[PDB]
């Protein structure tokens, strides 16, 4: 298979394969079984915000996710991600719905990877932002139902020329660079990634999310991968 | 042919085509015959620093070079890059040696692209920086001659394994993902380059320089364009 | 008198002054009769974004002004800035109003100057961003009427707790921090600055305006710089 | 007394104040024996380089030190800095000597620390690099013997004409403005700080050491801060 780390925005609690019975944020390594989760707050139809940070001096995954006037629910796993990705992966955002369904639709999304070495000229650096998507985006490799342009936006997952969203549906938007995590004479590297996102429904129950991934540069949506597998992993192992 | 926009930090001068008769500074708009120069005060095996800056507001297309303890080249041409390049380019680095030779060592190079939209979340942004380059630098697209990783460095030309610099050599590096330097809602777009670089030659008269350039996304190593070309033109036009 | 360069974004038509008969952007180099101008369409109680940018290349400041769904304004002065304000300057944000009024309220706030020299480990810079104004707000040095923290926002001119702006209010934010505009050693010198503003008024003819603007590092509001002379001068030579 | 976080590269082991037998990285939270240290292979003239890093989520303050072609010490403490610094701060370096000695050089420093908020429109953001220490350095306030301009370097402590290092001195360098660590909206706060150093003695055991440190605002050298104390601490509890 793939190699999959993932932060989940999971919209639809799936108690069968672990998860609890809220919506909720968790920390996926090579897995849908989150290693780690907090409860989240969903709001249907409200702008929300996902951070994720790592470095490979602390070896610690964080999330938070926040709309404005609220809360926000965070999450942390220790892991070395160096023992778990390639040296040169691809970053992305998946999504997917089911028999149950919503807008997945990414209105900015932002990331920043630093490898630092022990030369006094220290930093290799990647950073892109997107605010605005395009219809023909050169630089986001589309995958499944993932569109970019509509609205200036990234939808993940179908959704209707009415704005009604489409279940049994998978989508994903890759970076075409690849990114190195790991260098021979590192001794700093760390990232952060940042997205907006609008998740709505007609339903009571959405389903099923949004994740920020990292994979081998030639991943691909797995078979059979809509609904609760969000488009990162061919079964729930 | 390919649409080109270089700086050519040229090496040899060729009157025959317009070069001054000393090393210089140009910008080329789709031609070698530089739209306009500056003399440049070349240093044999010091290490130097390329910076090239743009915006669509002044349309203007400026390059510093420098060594330390010395005094600066300076170019400047108006052109609308609009008008001359596609809105989805490439950006990269070349170089050549032809009868003349010389060492055409990058030692570091970064690029930041800004567009900058009219809606209040406004930028689309990318920003790279090599500080290190590796073996396998799978970020960059590498093209005739050019290799990465000897020494943590970019020989865009030939290099024995003694350290000396071969002839009718020509190779190019281009960062993997396209960049974007026009958009429908576009304000403002700017962008930067920069990078260091060590140009020695057993000879003195070096030859033939280095660009950094702009090019269509598909854009290949032109037939012949060893030597006074730079690896940017077919012919001398 | 103090030393001022100031992009004006200037409400209200004194053609007693040499203004145009329309609410117009300028650029101000010591004097607030603009040295160039372009007709600015405002659009009352919608929030718009400003964005300046300069270098000593090519020795040019530009602005441009827009709202979304609109066609930009844009401007530009060729001005040499060493030329004109000293090596250490002050940045900041001034509004006026007089007998007509207006808010002049700033939603977010972004600033970056760069000195590159010619040693190859060459960037001195400095970097601010406010989205977020908080009552007391440390690296900013607020002069004469300018508050922030109401709404998270920084108010240059009065407004009462109703909503309501009031008229003969001059107020300015200046960052705390100097900043370096030339070194000994500088081969490239720029900045950029961008502001989001919201500039509403019960009133058809709304005054005076807001500018971005440059000055010695103790510069403070001139007496009687209330309405047309918006903060910066203390009359209209 | 002035309330202390710091990163301290220590020089000289004092023992009697808990300091390992070796020179060693430490974290130092409100006392001068470290929270917590790792051994340091500290090398004589080498140019080094510090990386500090810290954000909200994990409350974990990392650092690490590097040499070129040496291997490097790292460092790391979980400690909330919101419950020990105020939520206004500066930021700096120090240093110090004793009846041991050593050039306390600094030859760049940058450091950039982020607020983001839970509205959408979120990051509040701080930003500077220092290459080049120039005579007169407006944004740098300078206490006891720090001086800047020497070689376009900070010299933190008392350096003769001649390049030898003098005993018994203490200086530090703060940046001008005051930084942000939290927000009433904040969902992440985070910085990260590099410098890099030249540490060079006649003599095989140096003293005291060069530490990156974050204080209240009105911070000053506490006297008898020479030697094991590092410019930091009034003593040694
Ligand atoms: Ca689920
Ligand atoms: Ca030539
Ligand atoms: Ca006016
Ligand atoms: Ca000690
Ligand atoms: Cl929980
Ligand atoms: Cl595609
Ligand atoms: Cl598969
Ligand atoms: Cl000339
Ligand atoms: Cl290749
Ligand atoms: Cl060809
Ligand atoms: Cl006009
Ligand atoms: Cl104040
Ligand atoms: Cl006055
Ligand atoms: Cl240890
Ligand atoms: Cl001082
Ligand atoms: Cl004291
Ligand atoms: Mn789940
Ligand atoms: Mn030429
Ligand atoms: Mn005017
Ligand atoms: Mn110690
Ligand atoms: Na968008
Ligand atoms: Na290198
Ligand atoms: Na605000
Ligand atoms: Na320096």
């Amino acid at each position: 298979a793939d190699t999959i780390v993932a932060v989940e925005l999971d919209t639809y609690p799936n108690t069968d394969i672990g998860d609890p019975s809220y919506p909720h944020i968790g920390i996926d390594i090579k897995s849908v079984r989150s290693k780690k989760t907090a409860k989240w707050n969903m709001q249907n139809g409200k702008v929300g915000t996902a951070h994720i940070i790592y470095n490979s001096v602390d070896k610690r995954l964080s999330a938070v996710v926040s709309y404005p006037n609220a809360d926000s629910a965070t999450v942390s796993y220790d892991v070395d991600l160096d023992n778990v990705l390639p040296e040169w992966v691809r970053v992305g955002l998946s999504a997917s719905t089911g028999l149950y369904k919503e807008t997945n639709t990414i209105l900015s999304w932002s990331f920043t990877s630093k490898l630092k070495s022990n030369s006094t000229h220290e930093t290799n650096a990647l950073h892109f932002m997107f605010n605005q998507f395009s219809k023909d985006q050169k630089d986001l490799i589309l995958q499944g139902d993932a569109t970019t342009g509509t609205d200036g936006n990234l939808e993940l997952t179908r959704v209707s020329s009415n704005g009604s969203p489409q279940g049994s549906s998978v989508g994903r938007a890759l970076f075409y660079a690849p990114v190195h995590i790991w260098e021979s004479s590192a001794v700093v590297a760390s990232f952060e990634a940042t997205f907006t996102f609008l998740i709505k429904s007609p339903d009571s129950h959405p389903a099923d999310g949004i994740a920020f991934f990292i994979s081998n540069i030639d991943s691909s949506i797995p078979s059979g991968s809509t609904g609760r597998l969000l488009g990162l992993f061919p079964d729930a192992n």
